[PDB]
């Protein structure tokens, strides 16, 4: 287990475009294309992404390449953020990972909202912070997914993804 295969578990794969659970235009494993409501402006950024004229479908391999570009923009995101960092350089390895599937759902419009949470974090009040991370937007809206990053953070194991 891994960031990748945990973020495969929570998004799936799919090669035309769908929408999120937002209502987003989205494609391949989770990659956000747009928040407008038009169709064509998602297209658009497809062919941006991808660098070729798209119709609105990608190869597996040109998911997956998305999908690598998106963990490392979250991941350096993190390192960037006075206020994660030191929060994510206190966690484990497996801690981290559902550090990053946050910042992959979120970005950084989260941040302010989980002050508390990464403090408890920090702290290893591991019991406290999963129960404030579900005092959230998020846990009520995608409350399974929610469920096993939380499980991970209470944990410190991928029991949830197993
Ligand atoms: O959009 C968001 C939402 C939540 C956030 O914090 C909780 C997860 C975390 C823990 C340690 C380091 C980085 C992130 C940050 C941004």
């Amino acid at each position: 287990m891994n960031i990748f295969e945990m973020l495969r578990i929570d998004e799936g794969l799919r090669l035309k475009i769908y929408k999120d659970t937002e209502g987003y235009y989205t494609i391949g494993i989770g990659h956000l294309l747009t928040k407008s409501p038009s169709l064509n402006a998602a297209k658009s950024e497809l062919d941006k992404a991808i660098g070729r004229n798209c119709n609105g479908v990608i190869t597996k391999d040109e998911a997956e390449k998305l999908f690598n570009q998106d963990v490392d923009a979250a991941v350096r995101g993190i390192l960037r953020n006075a206020k994660l960092k030191p929060v994510y350089d206190s966690l484990d390895a497996v801690r981290r990972c559902a550090a990053i599937n946050m910042v992959f759902q979120m970005g950084e419009t989260g941040v302010a909202g989980f002050t508390n949470s990464l403090r408890m974090l920090q702290q290893k009040r591991w019991d406290e912070a999963a129960v404030n991370l579900a005092k959230s937007r998020w846990y009520n809206q995608t409350p399974n997914r929610a469920k096993r990053v939380i499980t991970t953070f209470r944990t410190g194991t991928w029991d949830a993804y197993k």
